[PDB]
């Protein structure tokens, strides 16, 4: 026999200064992985900042619910998410050094000089 056809849908995505990106939205895949596959097509950094948007009608941002409004041949748009803004209370400055040693430590030794 043969299984039922997949619910995967082809889309065209808008972005400023570029031609529309053709790609396929798999309804089984996470939107975070799909958005990473959008922004990498234009070499755009920090995919966590981004969301998909409907360009043809509604202007609904894509979500785990709103992904079901997408059909084959939907005109979408890439945009930074309304969730991206947050209070600038702290920063992970620990990337500069994990542990500042008092002296440079080593254990290298040899029988004789080179």
């Amino acid at each position: 026999g043969m299984p039922p056809p997949a619910d995967i849908v082809k889309v065209a995505i808008e972005w400023p200064g570029a031609y529309p990106k053709l790609m396929e939205i798999d309804q089984k895949k996470p939107l975070s992985a799909i958005i990473k596959e959008v922004c990498d097509g234009w070499s755009l950094a920090n995919h966590e900042y981004f969301a998909l948007q409907h360009a043809d009608s509604s202007n609904f941002y894509i979500t785990e619910k709103n992904r079901n409004e997408i059909k084959n041949g939907t005109i979408l748009r890439l945009t930074t998410s309304p969730a991206q803004n947050a209070q600038q209370l702290h920063e992970r400055i620990q990337s500069s050094s994990m542990d500042a040693k008092l002296e440079a430590l080593k254990d290298l030794a040899s029988l004789s000089r080179d």
